[PDB]
């Protein structure tokens, strides 16, 4: 009854939510950020495979082999003292703590710390970042600390999935893209929350029309090519407009190029419109597999419409009340 | 105190060994290398992890969403009836048998039950095989059904790994190279088994000299340009002459080429070289996840030179007696 530890699986937690009384937004979101790009980019471009358990509130029984942990700690030297981001990667095999790391977040440091943080593992686990990998990152990224403070923000609203959180993470892309119209991916972004809101409210219209230019416009900028993004975009369009197999196409392509949670989810939901239910409920625990929680619970039971868990998901169902 | 079944994560098992009493070789063998190319092809060419069970005697309790299942058969008409061999995929979240393949094997159609095989799993799992796969597949494969018997059974020795077994497998390897001198890739495994031996009885000489003829020889096929077989072969021989660096660098990118459980156990042996036993002892947890059992226990004990489990792997000396 001994479970084997696989050396290969790693687990992401966080601790200490809210240095103090409630959120507290800012540096958790930045974290969360951080930790779904840490995820993503192991997945996706390494043998590693993570679970972000980030938005998990739930310990189980895990065969994972290392965990990462993100923690925000204060010394204790004074009253309301400033936060240092505790990041920690341990193995749980033989105990010991591979990567140990003291962040202070300064409102320019932001890619400075993520990028050091990414070389850290990179070395910790003798995981070269592959080209493909790099150049994504260039691509995704913005130069300016800050500016990844807000775009975190708004991602974190897009994790949550409720259609506040979207219409908020809509109009923070719409600032930051305003303040720094350069930044192509924060433009990507926005109309992938602003295709799933259509999506979800598919009878309503502004000045018209409106999404359709932002839609338009995306998938021509060629700084976007071979993006996963891009890929979610043409999928959830396609489906809107019944397009099954465009849509199929699409999802799989976008899982080539990035293995993630929603792009398991969007599958699910083009395998509802295929009329394979069973290949839905597989996609969906996938995704579940890559971001346990109510994030990932959200999209699969409300992301571009409505999907029951107990009737098409009974797997994910019964595990969520045991 | 629920686990979660990751349905990325795939078991392969096997039953009824021995068709009727003793064995047996001949399909048996066939079957171990059939599940070993499944395996490892799957390891490295997608982000599906397979832990190959065929070698394991052990239940124990495991997230793998997938079960994979080779048996060997009888309908029951007669006696000493002809086998046939039994594949099926289950899933375990949802119940559901993906793939049932009955296969009667004859002497011509090993090479295409395999092919078979392996395009059922690319569709079963929607997984479609890259182009290395495919043109690593045309290098390594003979073309007649026989030779792939002939090969699998000296493949099997290997996985063996003991003195005894290596002689059987070089004197086999001999033997097929001898009757299809194209076969380039016996000549590979003939060398990969030939340095082995003689990295454990160093102080031997046949006619000398002789194995430097052979690895001399087959370093310099292009034919096996960009295999991970040379590769091994460069970091054994690397090894053996105490050029640490230099076996470092061909194992890592042996790792790149295929991820396989020998290819961590050639890892962990040269990471104790460096005197990093806890890097060594995580490789070769990372091998023995791969593939579990007495084969891969026996390389990481006794490969290339003497490995202490109880002082080197205590995580896994601690697992084995729990």
């Amino acid at each position: 009854s001994r479970i084997l530890l696989n050396p290969r699986d790693i687990d992401i937690n966080m601790v200490n939510k809210s240095c103090n009384s409630w959120s507290s937004p800012y540096q958790l979101s930045y974290a969360i950020g951080v930790g779904d790009l840490v995820a993503t980019s192991l997945n996706t471009f390494s043998t590693f495979m993570v679970h972000d358990k980030i938005n998990y509130n739930i310990d189980e029984p895990s065969s994972s082999g290392k965990t990462l942990s993100i923690a925000f700690v204060n010394q204790r030297q004074y009253r309301a003292q400033q936060c240092f981001m505790s990041i920690k990667l341990v193995d749980n095999a033989d105990g010991s703590t591979m990567l140990d790391k003291r962040y202070v977040i300064t409102n320019g440091n932001q890619l400075a710390i993520q990028n050091d943080l990414l070389e850290s593992l990179s070395k910790a686990l003798n995981q070269p970042w592959p080209q493909r990998m790099q150049e994504t990152l260039q691509k995704i990224l913005p130069h300016r600390g800050a500016l990844l403070t807000n775009f975190y923000q708004a991602h974190d609203y897009l994790l949550h999935g409720d259609d506040k959180s979207l219409n908020r993470a809509s109009e923070l892309l719409g600032e930051i893209v305003q303040s720094s119209p350069e930044f192509t991916y924060a433009r990507a972004e926005k109309a992938l929350v602003d295709i799933v809101r259509h999506s979800q409210h598919p009878l309503d219209e502004k000045q018209l029309a409106a999404l359709n230019t932002e839609i338009d416009n995306i998938v021509t900028l060629p700084e976007l090519n071979n993006l996963s993004i891009i890929y979610q975009i043409k999928a959830v369009s396609a489906l809107v407009k019944g397009k099954t197999d465009e849509s199929y196409q699409a999802i799989n392509t976008g899982i080539d190029l990035e293995m993630s949670w929603l792009n398991y989810v969007l599958l699910g939901k083009v395998y509802e419109m295929k009329g394979m239910n069973r290949e839905a409920a597989n996609a969906y625990l996938t995704a579940f597999n890559l971001r346990p929680g109510a994030n990932t619970l959200y999209w699969i039971e409300n992301g571009i419409f409505q999907t029951s868990v107990p009737y098409v998901v009974p797997y994910l169902d019964k595990f969520l009340a045991s």
